[PDB]
């Protein structure tokens, strides 16, 4: 398959972990690999994370580093890119002018909601004659049962049905963020979800790429690897197509 990728940072053993897990692509939330040496066959995808990365220098660096460009990360959240739709649209021509295959900003929430951030962005892009080649999404499930895969699927399908752009899933895991501090599944629940979700994602033609959040436990408790050693979730992700 071409779909399976990961987000990553340059922790000790990252090059080995990327190859071990079989990542076809990766990204780093930045315009370059952030110190990661990718294994052969693992494609880096640059990102323009927020307003401060919309510079001629960053855009040229991104275009030198890869072929596909991801736009702003969670502009809908104050603790992430924290950007209005208007600001994102006004910056958009600079990203579009790279000529790269271009992903929408990845909203944290509400991608299928009429009048939400993504909907207003896509509507304004269409009105302005802008190009948006694909839509990357984020999804963190708070229901840790076998039902989680179908919940994720329904969100992806809703966003595809609304805008008819191919979908990337650039962050996903089981994590309940409803509370003052994140709540996580058991290791077994997580590994089962990795298996079921990747099988689902591999069968949806409109999902081009997906990336578990994240490769390393140094990034998040939902990490797949500690150093070069996969946990049961990393083993399940490695086994996925
Ligand atoms: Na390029």
């Amino acid at each position: 398959g071409t779909k399976k990728g990961v987000s990553a940072a340059a922790f000790s053993g990252v090059t080995a972990a990327l190859g071990d897990v079989g990542a076809r692509w990766f990204y780093t939330w930045a315009a370059d690999p952030q110190g990661i040496t990718a294994p052969a066959g693992t494609e880096f995808v640059p990102m323009i994370w927020g307003r401060d990365s919309v510079t001629a220098d960053q855009l040229q660096r991104a275009k030198a580093a890869g072929s596909t460009l991801l736009a702003f990360n969670e502009p809908d959240l104050a603790g992430q890119a924290n950007m209005s739709v208007e600001t994102a649209l006004d910056l958009w021509p600079q990203l579009q002018a790279t000529g790269m295959r271009l992903g929408a900003p990845a909203v944290a929430y509400g991608g299928d909601t009429p009048g939400g951030w993504l909907d207003r962005f896509m509507s304004g892009a269409a009105a302005r004659g802008y190009r948006v080649d694909f839509i990357p999404l984020h999804w963190y499930g708070g229901d840790f049962s076998a039902a989680a895969t179908g919940q994720l699927q329904s969100y992806l399908q809703a966003v595809y049905n609304r805008y008819h752009r191919p979908i990337w899933l650039t962050e996903y895991a089981l994590t309940d963020f409803s509370g003052s501090t994140p709540r996580y599944p058991s290791a077994a629940e997580q590994a089962d979800f990795v298996s079921r979700s990747t099988a689902m994602l591999n069968g949806l033609s409109f999902v081009e790429r997906y990336a578990w959040f994240s490769l390393s436990t140094s990034t998040t408790p939902t990490g797949l690897y500690t150093g070069t050693t996969p946990n049961s979730s990393g083993v399940a992700y490695r086994a996925a197509g």
